[PDB]
């Protein structure tokens, strides 16, 4: 290891832990925020991955939480990986990974990364431009190209996918399939089943110049957390069907997803601590916590996340509520967690829980106003750790 | 040093670096964005400070650009340093700049940065709530606190102003001052003039209950480039009247100001690559450049920029403008840097320029979805180092 792993007995479990380390901090000082990672939790996703869509690989979207500790337990569960750049790529690599299971899925990758993909070892790449393809004819010919459809940044139309065909043609550069993405703020899931209609169409406008096309990426936007309105194996109930219709296995098609908070999300705890105070006229508290929009927080502005307070306190069995807001740490008037919220008076020195605080937050963090990345703390169970080698 | 840091020869400007620079990369690739910092921007900048506002002391913000370039030089230059975090601190320190010329101006420290401001000789800090105070009580007693006023996340009102003066005396804390900050949206020059007006009125309600106050904090907030509506001087024309008549010089105040943006903002240049190019029906292009609104352009978010894309290439004497809109370079729709412009069809490996690219850009990017934070060439010319050498 590089990373603090630590495994938990028998009762324990994370919020156990989380419980536990505050307590052994109250002496003395120093109440940095923290995370807890369990990493049992990504293997019940995966496993219940395995279950919920059986036909499909997962290949990790990295992007979304880029730590170690993450891929090395995913890798070992054999995952696929998804990435993006040269970056994510060499980490995936150093943890032995081999390249057969990485798709560098960036439809617009900068031609010194494609060159690095290529001197690795890394043939499946994604697109949805003829720029993009003349890069890959120039730095990249012998890869296998995913045809990323629409569903806007990315996504080519069926116009378009045909012209991209016959321009894939004319440059000898092999497409072996298409991949979509549906997108985390996805309400109907009756989007997917459009989706795969719409790839079993360029599979076939595929087939008709010649194209030998095996390969369907059905993207990521599955949910991380029980606390959505929308729930996971709901969404496998609408594709599966739509998966046996377009794309029956006897035709030797091959599945994969590319999901990032499905895996990590809940996997992760915060606790901050309320660091200063303020009473307005005592009516409306106003408390300011160490981590903010310009840290883990950030997902309230890049991913639109809707963060919940926990107490870490057990609360009393009725206590009087008030309007709070939570602040983050920085000299920034906009830095702000809550805007407003019902909470128990609380004091300098109580630590505040925020559940499910694993996608696209650690990952998008930076150091702004010199205020340091919280440390993480990663454990995980007898149990699991026992499944995680029946995977390996 | 521990900083690429070159001298300009004679006739060599900071953007004649950049044109060198991307020229004698033309070759075998590898087209990163980069910076180039004109050091002696920077030292315009006080020199022209010290005209302007000659009472003043300028105490940099360090959050805004916490490069160990830029406070390195300005530190040379005898500036003071606006600390909000101990690794602001520690920074400004580990770079010989003795305590008396920090003020750690971030008004709800965590008590164990307080704790270590205190144990490094850091006397001067800010406040504005009850709370605040009680804190500095237990943990640096002997502390010289500035309050910091309204002009929201922070500013006590003058009823709180009031209160909190009387707080402060039962709690023998000495209170040497005031601070307002008006902010970077500063439209009227004349919130100056009303921000010094209520802290004149501050320093009366406190010399009424024995305070000896002889600090007045300005804030910063002023712009630092050319290219606003509201230019530098035209501020500190209405300033200098306003602080001659509520804070004469014979009252031995000692008045300061904590700019950020108006040291660098112009110092920074940023060379981003179009790395891939989509058209749209030629009509419209979309370009996708290698710094997004994850990285440098965070600020577009954050800051509130808006940023112009200047050609590296110098424009034909006619040419033919698009539509265009540009794009960071990850997987996520969201990372879009200019909604639509108008500029020349430009292509895969051309440059695009970004002026005033210095203030809240660097230092709050992330490496999301692994892209790296763009290298930085600093430049200083014959001229500024002479110039840097006076102030010693």
């Amino acid at each position: 290891e590089e990373f603090d792993c630590h495994f938990l007995d028998e009762g324990f479990t994370a919020k156990d832990i989380l419980d536990q380390k505050i307590n052994e901090v109250s002496s003395s000082d120093d109440k940095d925020a923290f995370y807890v990672a369990d990493l049992g939790d990504i293997l019940k996703k995966h496993l219940r991955w395995l279950k919920a869509l059986p036909r499909v690989t997962p290949f990790y979207a990295v992007k979304c939480n880029d730590s170690k500790a993450i891929v090395k337990t995913l890798a070992a569960t054999g995952t696929g990986f998804d990435c993006a750049s040269k970056t994510e790529i060499q980490l995936v690599q150093s943890l032995g990974v081999p390249p057969e299971r990485i798709i560098y899925a960036n439809p617009c990758k900068q031609v010194s990364q494609i060159k690095y993909a290529a001197n690795n070892g890394v043939q499946m790449m994604t697109f949805d431009s003829e720029v993009e393809l003349m890069k890959v004819a120039r730095a990249h010919p012998k890869a296998k190209l995913v045809l990323r459809i629409a569903t806007v940044k990315f996504g080519a139309t069926l116009r378009t996918s045909r012209l991209l065909l016959e321009r894939a043609k004319e440059l000898n550069i092999d497409v072996v399939g298409v991949s979509f993405h549906v997108g985390s703020g996805c309400t109907d899931p009756e989007t997917f089943v459009q989706a795969i209609s719409d790839a079993r169409c360029v599979f076939d406008m595929g087939a008709e110049v010649g194209f030998s096309m095996y390969l369907l990426d059905i993207g990521g936007g599955f949910p991380g957390s029980e606390d959505v309105k929308l729930k996971f194996e709901e969404i496998t109930g609408v594709i599966n069907p739509a998966l046996d219709k377009y794309f029956p296995s006897d035709s030797g098609v091959r599945i994969i997803a590319e999901p990032g908070r499905y895996y990590v999300a809940s996997a992760f705890t915060l606790a901050v601590n309320i660091i200063a105070k303020k009473i307005v006229l005592e009516q409306t508290f106003m408390y300011y916590v160490n981590d903010g929009v310009y840290g883990s927080f950030n997902c309230i502005l890049y991913d639109h996340a809707h963060v919940k307070p926990l107490l870490q306190k057990r609360p009393k069995p009725d206590e009087k509520y008030y309007s709070s807001s939570i602040w983050g740490p920085t000299c920034d008037g906009l830095d702000r967690i809550v805007e407003r919220c019902d909470l128990p008076e609380m004091h300098v020195g109580d630590w505040m829980l925020f559940e499910n605080m694993g996608a696209y937050t650690v990952a998008a963090a930076s150091t702004f106003n010199g205020f340091q990345r919280p440390t993480i703390y990663y454990v995980m169970s007898g149990p699991a750790w026992q499944l995680m080698q029946q995977f390996q």
